[PDB]
């Protein structure tokens, strides 16, 4: 064990340094929470912190990792926000005793060798046209939680598609941590929070509630079924000035190969100039 | 609750979640957790690895028998050889139970994995890294073992744990072999009096490569083909000198002579830890 001061934040780079502070914690009967962060922190990654930090006896191992292997090249690893003093000072505002802030060569040490491959939901929505996305995702994923080996592990249901992608990769690796999944985080508005807002110029901003919008609109239409919903959602979708719409997908609600009943989802991705927005939203079919 | 424990006896589980409720618990009160994969059909190769768990202070050893249908039966007989080696938990989970979702999320094993034996059986070791992967998270051993025999499964298992930061010791257990070299396996039954005799050659060509090898690496190799050429209906897949972690072999220094071969329908693998002048 590396020093660990409590009540207080501490930093950990080596992956043995945290893995070796979390045994410890354990082997004394402190619950170790895990949240998976990219850094550039905001109120959604705060809903997740406090999630944890309310679990009683907990400790919480926040990691901040821009993780490449889930990044295409094209310059999107290198564009990705890094704010990592804002970071460290809103985890020390929450009470989060330890921050993990693994570098490269500590997880990928021999490049990309054994690799987490995911099923068929990787290849859709959002792995469409980024195949290997879902694969870097579920490998970071499996190697934090070996690492820290909490309890618990906390992700937004802002990226619903991920947290069904982790929900697979628990049950299927028999990986003995609970998935829990905290709910979107919103400005006033209704915008998603997101690292990537910081790219809406003002017009964009403005045009930018019309996701969320369109997806509350459809929440609401659904008493009078799915075409309803969706031409809900498509009409706001259209009447927003330059959003170019990806996808807007009604889905079961493990997203899987299961058709649409009484409860779905509902997830759009779409376009403002070079920024990329998702949102979804659980839709309830015939149900008021 | 957790399901019942006989210290002493063979304890026999089908369910993943029962094993690691037991496994769990008895961390907690003090043993150390020894995990031993088979496919079952026990033989005396087996029988090593389980003494070499067995002899660690404090363990209590599991043995799995699954046989995994994504890298492609004794039941009670291996059980009975279980009991008589002094196991006490035996984890014989169904088809079903280890994929009740199906093959969905996998390991993709690295480069190695399309070599040598992933020759002919280019998916076998995700098979094999994927089910290993899951005995780990059910299990939680302190250690787990795997046999000499499979030097590249061995190998691909340490890249697995130590790529997915893994908390588990892997432990190789040196071949045990027949009275005359030939590696043990189910599969030399197959074999008919002929072919018995002429496979032989492939642990005399390993053993005659790892004393030619004080001549250089060339030297070693051509001994070792020398005795495979003596041989009858041997067909070589491979003989392949690498380095102990199976990449190219160094100029001197510590390396692995791996072969491969067909006999009538029956494949036979051997290998052996060289070390160059
Ligand atoms: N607005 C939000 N509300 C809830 N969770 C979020 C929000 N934005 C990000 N997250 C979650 O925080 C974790 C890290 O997000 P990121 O750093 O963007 O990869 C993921 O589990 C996200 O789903
Ligand atoms: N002759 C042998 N000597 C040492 N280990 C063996 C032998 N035969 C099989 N094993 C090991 O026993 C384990 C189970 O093999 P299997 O039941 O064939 O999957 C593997 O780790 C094998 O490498």
């Amino acid at each position: 064990i590396p020093a660990f001061h409590p009540g207080e934040l501490n930093v950990y780079s080596a992956p043995g340094d945290v893995a070796d502070v979390s045994r410890a914690l354990r082997l004394t009967g402190r619950r170790v929470m895990l949240v998976p962060t990219m850094g550039a922190l905001h109120e959604g990654h705060l809903a997740l912190v406090r999630a944890a930090k309310r679990v009683p006896g907990s400790v919480v191992v926040v990691s901040i990792f821009v993780n490449p292997m889930q990044f295409g090249a094209g310059g999107d690893l290198d564009a990705y926000p890094r704010t990592p003093d804002d970071d460290l000072a809103q985890l020390r505002a929450e009470g989060v005793e330890i921050a993990f802030t693994p570098t490269t060569a500590a997880m990928y040490p021999d490049g990309l060798r054994t690799t987490v491959q995911p099923g068929p939901l990787a290849a859709e929505l959002e792995g469409g046209p980024r195949p290997t996305h879902f694969a870097g995702v579920l490998t970071v994923v499996l190697k934090l939680l070996q690492i820290v080996r909490p309890d618990r592990v906390f992700f937004g249901e802002k990226d619903y598609q991920q947290l069904v992608l982790i929900r697979q990769l628990v049950a299927d690796f028999n990986l003995d941590v609970a998935v829990v999944g905290v709910p979107t985080v919103r400005e006033a508005d209704g915008l998603a929070m997101s690292s990537r807002n910081r790219y809406l110029d003002p017009a964009q901003r403005a045009a930018a509630v019309a996701l969320s919008a369109a997806l509350t609109a459809a929440a609401h239409a659904a008493t009078a079924g799915a075409q309803a919903a969706l031409d809900a959602a498509r009409a706001v979708l259209d009447a927003a000035p330059g959003v170019a719409v990806d996808y807007l997908e009604l889905r079961d609600i493990g997203l899987g190969p299961m058709p649409l009943n009484g409860s779905g989802r509902l997830l759009v991705a779409a376009r403002l100039g070079t920024t990329r927005l998702l949102d979804n939203i659980a839709i309830e079919i015939g149900t008021f």
